[PDB]
DNA sequence: TCCTCCATCCAGTCTATTAGCT
DNA sequence: TAGCTAATAGACTGGATGGAGG
């Protein structure tokens, strides 16, 4: 016979395969016939070898053992010797009569029977030994005796104790192993032929829905078909014209959203698209999505040019992934259900977005529309109301939006006449990747077949990108949608714009791209009317967003958006909101809450997080209106404390728009301040410092090291060496810089550096030190004693270079023997409450809230003591009135947003009295007296800790030191003493803690800080009675009273 | 130009508890 | 079973980085 087409293809793929493995399966429907196949395999083999080529042809029953016998040597080719092996002397006849050696299950007669096969004259091309795997052991006893190895063996029906005996050369001498089946899967799930390092891989595979065709979520293999695809470009692009041409298409590319995208990025891109192209026809059936679309066809375009060169797509092994798409699209909101799904279970799996809560869209969509109606007298579907969803995403926002007008046609106030141009012509999108692209356009598609249209109003761009640079063709009909899209008078903008503000550091491929021209209408108009000069967040990509949103609108018009609602209240932010009182005419702000990068009350307090596990942020629903008016004014509503996730949600499908909400009419004060307004009065009181007649000449804040797991530590030892280790990391990286002569830049050098945080924590600073060439010498006198967290003190090595930020610490503290005092406190815009600890260390910016302050006693010279302050008595004075209870809850707006003024006070010696004990106790807060009814219950001497916990949830009256250690009576009112929003107690068992830094990988051990095992045990009884005590002191301090 | 240094807000990820599994 | 793994609920960090002023 001539064997078929697909089996030529496989006895090449396991050519191909044999020729650097040694094990390989063989999958095949019933039907082809595998063992016609297995031979014409096993004859190339036999060319090769030049000898007499030995095969073994496993095989579970007799029937098969006689079929494949008898069937072998009649479609052999080649000259073919057969020996059978079974307890059936009948099981090797054919009209016929012992078809090659007898069968045989006597391992010496087996044995003997090959001397014979050697002793002729003349051998035959190959010798195949066909065996039951009951018997296979004698094989075994065979090669034992003296049998040779097997050139080839084949396991047919191979989902299949002895059964188990093959796979080991232990029990048979094999060069290689084939496995032959049509089902390696046995129906739970009882056998399936995943290798276990003994199957192998597969070399070729086919479908019974293949075959039909062919007339005859576990995908880690995009990776494998992706790298083929990815390396083949890269290695042909090397004057090949299709590098002019893909070098064309990348450019094409770069045009419609980023020069960001390159070689690597454009072929990637590529990828996907080529994987999931036979997934949307399938998808489709009828009419096809992909020759339709512009992106498709100019990806279904490029890959013509290179298809033309020696280039497949070679998704040959996706093909049964393809085969379930195309069975579960025959057919059939029931398509809908499935774009449900294969989004789940391919594409999020596949490749590794936010999605949107429905009852969040769906808000602002009514209350978009409520406002179109309810200002300029015209609607949502008017003919010169156009809609823009500049970051579609899979385009929800007008899912729901087409969803929304068949309800209104429903109940009959529109016409589908007046949908369907929306959907036309009047109904804008975009989105810069490339499968929300595609599904996004499907989800509209496809939510308009209710009532086969494509979608004419998606592009595939940035919209940033858009209108920064107004400058050959690839995509060209692509931005045509766009281009036509730029003269619209866009009346509405609607969406859920992208939130970032940063990274951290060596995701270095994380930084927000640059848009200079979009920078510049920020840095005119937000950043301007700030009084801040720290502005990060006025780049942030939400707000990028308004801005580009603001200039794309029109003077009569309307904004929509969820987004980070910090700019609600944030420092930086008074500009912003001052641009947006002046922009707008009406301003309805719904502040969600869920801001999760709080803690403790402040965390309880905000409670359910809108996008879930999606963002950590506060959220916010802002509907801006645009109109022309002399009128100006802020309606605001907070959502409230405590809301669950779902409760916030409950309001959103209880209240479908803004038409319902309870607002608070906010006139905007001098500070630019919506909510949480200060107190004008407040400013008669005493400044503390940088103005006239202030109380400290010169205040400072925080430490930031930007690398605290190497260069902060429990163990001073440790901090010695783990530094040693990354200034020699650094200065390899710079001697390799040194050899590669370039003109080397602060970000550039990124390319030719290490980014392994295991070696180095980069940081801006570090980096343009290494753009020069900058070596380092390890100075042990540099580490030093600093405060932490309070109540925690470790060791830093704090050195200029490896610290980002060393601050005035240098002035307060020169070395690590001077002699100072800093009054902590918590800075500029903590969520948290006020707080203030007194430091006889430096101080790290975190002793208090995330960003303290610090206000020194005394400041240095190298040239030199000099008085920061006028006295003792003024500076315990300060101390005193910043723990007033009156003071901190009359104020709670002024201590928030800016440094702290100080009133002079009617019994004020008294506020010095406490000022000074309250000191004198926060100072020796590692020893102090044990508090009355605490008892400490030590069962053996182990002080070791691991991590100290209460037994159960919110029992203040034990803490388990550890399983040696326990401490039980302990008075819950102590919990109320508070630094930050933290008990200090439990800054104890948060602090004094084994832990190890994920990145790192560096190990933080508190035992090792104090040479005393009874250290921290110490410490946490103490502090217990510190917060006792300071609670009574404040108690102490007299009636808040003006003018002494 | 580029460096020094003030200033401020961050589109989840880890651990702990409870319920299952052979 | 003893003591794991899986499902579910709870808790809440260190640092990047624009721009004034050299």
């Amino acid at each position: 016979k001539k064997l078929r087409d697909y089996q030529q293809t496989a006895k090449e793929n396991a050519l191909a395969h044999f020729k650097e493995n040694d094990r390989g399966q063989l999958i095949m429907a019933p039907g082809t016939g595998k063992t016609f196949t297995s031979l014409k395999i096993s004859e190339a083999l036999s060319k090769d070898k030049n000898g007499p080529f030995k095969v073994l042809y496993l095989v579970p029953s007799i029937q098969l053992l006689t079929q494949t016998l008898r069937g072998w040597n009649n479609d052999t080719e080649l000259t073919i010797t057969s020996m059978a092996v079974t307890s059936d002397r009948d099981a090797s006849r054919g009209k016929a009569s012992d078809i090659g050696y007898p069968a045989t299950t006597s391992s010496k007669k087996i044995l003997q029977n090959w001397h014979d096969f050697e002793s002729l004259p003349k051998q035959t091309d190959m010798l195949v030994v066909f065996s039951t795997y009951q018997s296979i052991e004698v094989i075994g006893e065979a090669q034992k005796e003296g049998f040779p190895e097997f050139d080839f063996i084949i396991s047919d029906e191979a989902h299949r104790s002895a059964f188990s005996k093959v796979h080991s050369n232990n029990n048979v001498k094999g060069l290689k192993r084939m496995y032959q089946t049509a089902t390696p899967k046995i129906y739970i799930l009882l056998s399936s032929m995943d290798d276990e390092s003994k199957y192998g891989e597969v070399f070729f595979r086919m479908g019974f829905g293949q075959a039909v065709s062919r007339d005859i979520n576990w995908s880690k293999d995009v990776a494998k078909i992706a790298e083929r695809q990815i390396n083949w470009i890269k290695n042909k692009l090397s004057k090949d014209p299709i590098s002019l041409e893909f070098k064309k298409f990348v450019s094409s590319l770069q045009h419609n959203i980023n020069d960001s995208i390159d070689e690597k990025q454009a072929a990637e891109m590529l990828s996907q698209h080529l994987i999931t192209k036979p997934i949307f026809e399938a998808l489709f059936s009828e009419y096809s999505f992909v020759n339709q679309n512009p992106v498709s066809q100019a990806m279904e375009s490029i890959v013509s040019e290179l298809e033309k060169a020696g280039f497949a797509k070679e998704q040959e092994n996706l093909e049964p992934l393809y085969e379930s798409v195309r069975m579960r699209a025959e057919g059939i909101e029931d398509k809908q259900k499935i774009i449900v799904t294969l989004y789940d279970k391919f594409f999020k799996t596949a490749f590794k977005i936010v999605f949107t809560p429905i009852e969040v869209v769906d808000f602002i969509v009514h209350s978009v529309d409520d406002v179109l109606k309810k200002h300029f007298g015209k609607s949502l579907a008017s003919k010169d109301v156009h809609i823009l969803d500049p970051f579609t995403g899979t385009g929800t926002f007008i899912v729901r939006t087409l969803t929304y007008l068949k309800e209104q046609m429903d109940a009959g106030e529109i016409s589908l006449s007046d949908i369907t141009r929306k959907f036309m012509k009047e109904l804008h999108a975009n989105e810069i990747v490339l499968l929300s692209y595609y599904i996004a356009a499907i989800n509209i598609e496809a939510t308009f077949d209710e009532i086969y249209v494509p979608f004419e109003g998606i592009v595939l761009t940035d919209t940033f990108e858009s209108t920064e640079t107004e400058e050959d063709d690839y995509f060209g009909t692509n931005d045509e949608r766009l281009k036509r899209q730029q003269e619209v008078p866009i009346t509405a903008i609607i969406g859920n714009p992208p939130y970032s503000k940063g990274q951290s550091n060596e995701n270095d491929n994380n930084k927000n791209i640059e848009y200079p021209r979009l920078f510049k209408s920020i840095a005119d108009s937000y950043v301007k009317n700030s009084k801040t000069t720290s502005v990060l967040g006025m780049y942030d990509s939400y707000v990028l967003s308004i801005r580009w949103a603001s200039n794309r609108l029109n003077d009569k018009g309307v904004i929509g958006f969820v987004s980070n609602g910090s700019y609600i209240d944030s420092q930086s932010a008074d500009g912003l909101r001052k641009s947006l009182f002046k922009e707008f005419n009406h301003l309805y702000i719904f502040n969600l809450r869920g801001d999760q990068r709080t803690q403790g009350e402040t965390s309880r307090k905000e409670g359910g997080k809108i996008f879930g596990s999606g963002s950590r942020t506060s959220i916010a629903i802002s509907i801006l209106v645009k109109d022309d008016s002399d009128n100006h004014e802020v309606h605001y509503h907070d959502i409230g404390d405590y809301l669950t996730r779902d409760d916030k949600l409950d309001i959103l499908r209880d209240k479908e728009s803004i038409l319902n909400i309870d607002w608070e009419n906010i006139s905007p004060d001098e500070n630019n301040d919506w909510i949480n307004q200060r107190d004008q009065n407040y400013l008669n009181y005493r400044p503390l410092a940088d103005e006239n007649g202030s109380i400290f000449s010169v205040k400072d804040i925080g430490i930031v090291t930007n690398r605290d797991a190497w260069v902060s530590n429990f163990s001073k030892i440790n901090v010695s060496d783990n530094v040693q280790i990354m200034i020699k990391n650094y200065n390899l990286e710079v001697d390799r810089l040194e050899n590669i002569d370039v003109k080397l830049n602060d970000k550039t050098v990124v390319d030719y550096v290490t980014n392994d945080e295991r070696k180095i924590s980069w940081s801006r600073s570090l980096k343009q030190r290494a753009a020069r060439r900058e070596k380092t010498q390890f100075s042990h006198s540099d580490i030093m004693l600093a405060m932490y967290r309070p109540f925690t003190k470790k060791y830093l090595y704090r050195n200029r270079f490896l610290n980002e930020n060393v601050r005035k610490t240098y002035q307060t503290f020169p070395d690590k023997n001077s002699k100072n005092l800093l009054i902590n406190i918590s800075g500029q815009g903590d969520k948290a409450d006020f707080a203030t600890l007194i430091s006889e260390y430096l101080s790290d910016m975190h002793v208090i809230g995330g960003q303290a302050r610090n206000l020194p006693r005394f400041t240095y010279e190298t040239d030199g003591r000099t008085d920061n302050i006028v006295s003792d008595d003024e500076f315990y004075y300060v101390y005193g009135v910043l723990h007033s209870s009156a003071y901190r809850k009359r104020y709670a707006n002024d201590l928030k947003k800016d440094l702290p003024r100080i009133p002079l006070l009617k019994n004020k010696d008294k506020y010095v009295e406490i000022g000074r004990k309250l000191s004198d106790l926060h100072l020796n807060y590692e020893n102090q007296p044990i508090w009355d009814g605490i008892e400490v219950e030590i069962s053996q001497p182990d002080y070791r800790v691991k991590k100290m916990k209460h037994p159960k949830k919110g029992v203040l009256d034990t803490i388990i030191y550890n399983e040696s250690i326990t401490i039980k009576n302990i008075p819950e009112r102590a919990y109320e003493y508070v630094v930050n929003g933290r008990p200090a107690i439990e800054w104890i068992i948060d602090q004094y803690q084994v832990k190890t830094d994920k990145k790192s990988g560096i190990t933080d051990d508190p035992n090792e800080f104090s040479d005393n095992p009874k250290y921290i045990l110490n410490l946490l009884l103490s502090v217990i009675t510190v917060s006792m005590r300071t609670l009574e002191l404040i108690e102490e301090l007299p009636e808040f009273e003006i003018q002494e």
